């Protein structure tokens, strides 16, 4: 549905804003994580502080109101949260408010409730105890995975906004350890290369070769309700592959993939990426939520609430057996072949509600 196309066309937004902050590096983030975390702190503001980031979330209000927006990821967090057979899926947030500042009965059950939130009450004049409560709620949340999400806190700091997504699957087709080259070249310049294991299978994969955008499109399937995306553009064509990337491009490839039997090379590597989103939100047009003219009445009764950092961390490994910790010791050339040598960007999707659990490009796999 609408949503979900809604959302995608904010992941790719939110992407590109990324690519002029830190241009040729790594980017990895949760859209969905960020896009529901966001409409939750909406739900606790008024006014145009409220109507701001909703339509920095891509929505329009004369298309639909604000309560059939709150219903719709009321629907998306429960679905997505929902534990599935092979899959543990978690999309949650947190939000950090000064002690002396007392959050309505009203907004804390709902946000528990219905957008999966815990809300806390600190004591942000220890902004190294501040920081050690926050960072071990996300690594307590995420499962180690990730780890000291916030280096940074002013004194200043009255409310503190955190979103994350808790991950583990198992690839449909895993990989054989044993199969793996321990040292393959990896192109990231054009003039360097950079040493990544290259894991090695031929199974059949749904794949395209673009023509209009000039890239290759591969997926590889997880057991449970979830696929990797892997976007292969031609040299020279990476960033006007990221221009092109829109929900109405998936939609695309969604209609043209096709299933077949492949000689398939995917890196082994993990990728991680830290943001404070300030920045890029104030840029793309949540303003009075930062502003000293902050309305957040529907949060609290009492006054000088406004938002001070909205922090996220996404971490993912790609390995053998699918995101998990890999460890493990240790025929023909008419197939068609596919191999990720060279830089290349990377969607993590959910099956049912066509939602982006991971967006990102890797420039460099190594760190
Ligand atoms: N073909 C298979 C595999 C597949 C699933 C998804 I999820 C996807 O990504 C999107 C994202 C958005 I946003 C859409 O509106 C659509 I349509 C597809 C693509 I590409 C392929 C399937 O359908 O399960």
């Amino acid at each position: 549905y609408k949503m979900s196309s809604i959302n995608a066309d904010f992941a790719f937004n939110l992407y590109r804003r990324f690519t002029v902050e830190t241009p040729d590096k790594n980017i990895f983030f949760s859209p969905v994580s960020i896009s529901a975390a966001l409409v939750m702190l909406s739900f606790g503001a008024c006014c145009s502080t409220q109507t701001e980031i909703v339509e920095t979330l891509g929505f329009n209000l004369t298309d639909t109101p604000m309560v059939e927006i709150q219903h719709g990821f009321q629907h998306l967090i429960c679905s997505l949260n929902f534990p599935k057979k092979e899959l543990e899926l978690q999309i949650g947030n947190a939000l950090f408010i000064g002690k002396h500042l007392k959050p309505l009965a009203k907004f804390l059950n709902d946000v528990k409730t219905l957008y999966e939130t815990e809300v806390f009450s600190t004591d942000f004049s220890n902004i190294s105890a501040a920081k050690q409560e926050i960072n071990s709620h996300v690594e307590m949340q995420t499962k180690g995975k990730v780890v000291g999400l916030i280096q940074d806190l002013k004194p200043n700091t009255i409310m503190v906004l955190v979103n994350y997504i808790h991950f583990k699957a198992q690839w449909a087709n895993p990989f054989d350890p044993s199969k793996t080259e321990d040292s393959s070249s990896f192109l990231i310049d054009k003039t360097t290369t950079v040493q990544v294991p290259m894991m090695h299978q031929m199974e059949q994969y749904y794949h395209l070769v673009d023509m209009e955008l000039n890239c290759t499109v591969l997926q590889m399937d997880y057991s449970k309700n979830a696929l990797a995306l892997f976007v292969l553009p031609k040299e020279g064509q990476m960033e006007s592959v990221e221009a092109a990337m829109s929900s109405k491009t998936l939609k695309k490839w969604n209609r043209l993939l096709q299933k077949g039997w492949v000689d398939l090379f995917v890196p082994k590597f993990s990728i991680s990426a830290t943001y404070d989103l300030g920045a890029t939100l104030l840029k793309m047009g949540i303003q009075h939520a930062y502003s000293e003219n902050a309305d957040f009445s529907g949060l609290t009764e009492d006054n000088g609430l406004k938002l001070s950092n909205a922090a996220h961390k996404a971490v993912l490994h790609i390995g053998e057996k699918g995101t998990e910790a890999a460890a493990v010791p240790e025929n023909t050339f008419l197939h068609p072949i596919i191999q990720i040598d060279r830089s290349f960007m990377l969607l993590i999707l959910e099956r049912s509600t066509r939602s982006i659990l991971f967006l990102g490009k890797v420039v460099n796999p190594t760190e």
